[PDB]
């Protein structure tokens, strides 16, 4: 990163711990997702850096699959900012390191704020986007809860998997409301009924159920 | 954490040890519990190094729990911020770091005290709350002292469902022994009967409790 | 502890690896009992760091047997204060730390000498006084040597047994130097027909018999 | 340990390791052997830093018989402090810090330097008199060299007996060479029996016996 | 190493990690890819150094292999070298640190610039070439894009053998891809085939490729 | 060592991994001979570190073997000093350590770099000239390649064992060129015919073989 310009290199353990962890429990992990914010919050990144790390990370496959959506990304990224009002300044190629205005590790060290808030959030994306092996057609009608099942292990399980088969935020977020109610056991589903019916403001529905109807054990 | 602002993150290492204790031994296992609010009042926080530090940490279904009780507790919370006198400014949005105002790390690096502390004691509540995934929170008569049974083992059964299920503080240290001896052991409860209010000033009853029940079983 | 008047909190690591032992060895390991007192004596410290340390190490039923044996000894060493030859200006607060003159962690920066050996004896000896999980009914004439036998593996069995049934010092270290004579075979008796008889001064009765009938084998 | 006074205890980090070294290899591994002494050489030690280090380290059972020829030492060794030219004035509970002008560590900081060589010497040979937890420690003819087996393994079973059984260090160097080919090999013994007295100066006679016995076993 | 010549060696730490990285993932994971060239470019070596590295750290099987292809680089280097404008004076046997002239340490402290890049990079190369010890390196039409499988892994084991049977870099770069979807999955080469030619400027036509391939085995 | 002269103890964590080392992959590791050589040709040591080194690290056989192997090196190098022309004003106890020159510690500090380099070769020596346990009598027609195996690591198996029961380099390395033609499958020989007829000069012979005949898989 820079203090006040140079450039420090990382130290080894960390490489070392992180390699662990992925290895452990997989690139997409919650554990080493937070893991990538706080070491990219914590730090100012070029892209440079961004490639050792991940180069220095997971299996060949899932390298090329952060390069290929970063390069979507980048084009995603151009259009929007040539859609600006005004536009944006900021080509392809400053996001991408490659070309003779930013080829060196020495030429990146003078960038701005806007390219290192959408390096940020764009490689962040790149690994939010990645699949993983291990494989299987998903249906939402085949998982439902059974008797003296805790209620949020229960939709735990549907609320991750609910991000695998939607690519939309929004359309992933509202058919698990749905899928709740339903696959809810009816004592559960006893609770929510004035609950269902009147959505509350200034506060998430699942948010509302889970510290509803805590007290069916068993 | 804010010093003197940049915003510095954790180093690798304050972390895989953290994900290392919640799989070795729990979420509220009582080492995690010193060991966190030693970092709550060694550094000083924003809530969005919280929303790092349990994304990076929990289960899936950890994790839904600890968020529906964090925004849960911003409700008893404003109340009593609007009604204070004199009534303060800080609404709902700038607790959970939402908004346009207090969504980026340069936008939380300009707080002031009188918002941390109060962050700092909804979160532990909130780690505090959070269910293990074994099973769910069982009911206060589910379970009393078991037969051919140790004493001082099970009546520690009872103040982790305390601090979970009441928020008060002094009436969790006066429901516990008001429900120690009640369904307890009944051989036990022979010598333990003659020992009601014999307190001499400011100390546990429960201590000259399991002074008395030497342990019978095995 | 106190250099030349601060504060200074324990390194992280040190709970870590008194954590690891402990819950691989137990409370009562022959290990971690000169551990405490290394660093019991190696530093200065305050009864609240006695609560940290041992909130920070156990299961909550060790954690509170702590607790109660801790309040009985203070009432032990208040009874003894007050029966002093001239009596003890120390009271019970002083050393619990509960109280106006006691309360914060500046308060306790300037106790005496007195009450740190006091708090140092104290907290030992409640250390020691702890049961364990793993029950059974001990008697005595039910464990004996066999043929081959090295002799010290055999009576350290007796050796360490002996503090279970017997609070006394006394009465446990004289019923030992009984069994060990009986419940040795008779070759091995053979050799302690001349040391029993005579039982010599400056010395242990066991480490005579140790380093006198060492060359028993097979 | 002292300084320049002040008893600074030991690091925790500095016992978790020894403690792990007995369990992995025993009491008497060379490597413990020489990691002994250079904390012993490295600092300054007084006897109740002993009494801490060897609780903390061995078995119940291997723990009395250190204390057992612990004490042994010191009635071999105040026989020749009371007859010197000049006497000493060191007498028996000053050896074991027992007694009232030897129990605190107030008292121990109060020793001058002619005794503390005393205690190293009687401690070397204190932890290198421990019987291991496996068996008992067998006589001298129990043990030969054994049928179709190698050669310079079994002659290594003769130097830790030695320094075991005997006191006398030249006795030692001058036992085992002796007791070498008397009931070794008979075929290896062909090739031995030429080689009586064939030593030019100060080199070890069992060099010679392990060169020329090339081993024949396997 | 050198500096400023006295060499100093490696910790030791810095070499058991490496042991452990060989046997724990292999030869050529990308983690110790990333892990060499960080000590070839914060350090300065001489070739014994790289004698050392290997034979600490390879199977024997693995470290002929090594050496066979280390020399074998400098054939085709010192032809480079006599035929130069102007030819540079430097032979065979100072590559390989062996004669009278390059085989001691005091010796390799003396050595200029322009050899030591060269050593770094045949070493790279040699390094790259290894095989691993579970069988051979395959041909090319021995293994291609499997049935029921996904797309972007078997697409990762050509670039492998690009780099480790070709070597020109560019050529690399142009195999793989015109041998990519030769003998591929059939139903992805239905999506594949429309996207020929369609390259806009300096990217991975294999990038939109993968794209391309969503996966629909499993 | 020494800097500018003193003498500094190695730090202890050190003699731990190198403990762990040898205990996990033997004596004769490729790996820990190449942690020999650095750490020798790393620092400045005297023939007492070495026997520190050495006592430190193995079983009791192989630290006497190593003895009597430096002894006999010890005579051969004072018989090649008393042959070299002028001969060499170098003793056999300079060598050793033992005697009124060369007793201490401090008597070490002030040799000279011929004596250097002498303990060096004639230390390694003796590490290289150790056996091990596992015994079985070679005979060299027994091992052949099969079916699909990768020749280099079938002629790794002729190329390790050969030191054990050959000790002249030269008598070692001219019979396995003759074992390397006829224990191949002759498939693997059709390669070879070319290359048997014509050795070629600046190459190793077994360094063409392999980069000849990679391409034999399966």
């Amino acid at each position: 990163p820079v203090t006040l310009a140079r450039y420090k290199s990382f130290s080894i353990k960390m490489l070392k711990d992180m390699k662990e962890g992925v290895k452990q429990y997989g690139p997409n992990s919650p554990y080493m997702r937070t893991l990538l914010d706080s070491i990219a919050h914590g730090h100012r990144l070029i892209p440079y850096d961004w490639e050792i790390l991940a180069k220095s990370s997971l299996s060949p496959s899932q390298f090329l699959q952060f390069k290929t959506w970063w390069i979507d990304g980048v084009q995603e990224q151009v259009r929007r900012n040539r859609a600006a009002n005004p536009p944006v300044n900021i080509d392809a190629d400053q996001l991408l390191g490659i070309g003779q205005n930013w080829s060196t590790i020495s030429q990146q060290a003078l960038m701005q704020n806007e390219a290192i808030e959408q390096v940020r959030a764009i490689c962040l994306r790149a690994w939010e986007k990645i699949q993983d092996p291990g494989s299987a057609c998903p249906s939402f009608n085949t998982v439902r809860q059974g008797s003296k099942e805790p209620y949020p292990d229960f939709v735990a399980r549907l609320q991750d998997v609910a991000q695998k088969s939607i690519a939309d935020e929004k359309a992933r977020k509202v058919i698990v409301e749905l899928m709740a109610y339903e696959n809810a056991n009816p004592e559960c589903q006893s609770a929510i009924k004035p609950l269902k019916g009147k959505v509350p403001a200034g506060s998430d529905v699942i948010s509302e159920y889970v510290k509803a109807c805590d007290g069916i054990g068993g």
